[PDB]
């Protein structure tokens, strides 16, 4: 399937695992050296990026006008790769999305890729008691060590999994302005 294979095709190409204090979870490059990663990893100044230490020159933990978490960080790693520059497939604004897929590549979850349905606009929930902003919700029961994964489609990269409870999951909306 053509889904698949663009799906597959990002993991494999922008992908990596990143180990911190805080567990294991998915890393997408964006552009250049510049990846994203959840928030609550919690990143040094050095992480671990498949199995190696790797210094991060710069780290934005982004946030909305009113100093609420999107629990989206962004890293600027000190590496050669330049990322394949995925930032025409993300979104501008947030909006619905039908028939996504939720994909990542991880020791729980090796080459992941499971159909989510639809998203949607959520707003603001409390995850972990700490309030997070622009989420995207959708009706999938996802797992904890899936956080970091990418929620997307063909052509369309439009959120990282960063928390659900059991029932639903929560997607940190990618907007492109954050990469600019």
């Amino acid at each position: 399937g053509p889904e698949h294979e663009f799906v597959r095709a990002l993991i494999k190409r922008n992908c990596h695992v990143i180990t911190t204090s805080k567990g294991e979870f998915n890393m997408l490059g964006i552009h250049d050296n510049c990846a994203v990663v959840p928030t609550h990893a919690e990143c040094g100044d050095s992480v671990t990026i498949d199995g190696r230490e790797v210094r991060v020159l710069k780290q934005c933990i982004l946030t909305d006008t009113n100093d609420t978490d999107t629990e989206i960080t962004l890293l600027w790693l000190d590496q050669n790769e330049k990322f394949r520059d995925i930032r025409r497939f993300i979104p501008e604004h947030q909006r619905e999305w039908s028939n996504m897929h939720l994909a990542t590549n991880v020791t729980k979850f090796p080459m992941l890729d499971v159909e989510v349905g639809t998203v949607i606009p959520y707003g603001e929930v409390n995850l972990s008691g700490n309030p997070t902003c622009r989420l995207l919700k959708y009706n999938y029961p996802t797992k904890p060590g899936q956080c970091g994964g990418v929620i997307a489609n063909t052509g369309n990269i439009v959120a990282i999994h960063v928390g659900g409870n059991g029932r639903v999951g929560y997607g940190a909306a990618l907007l492109r302005k954050y990469f600019a």
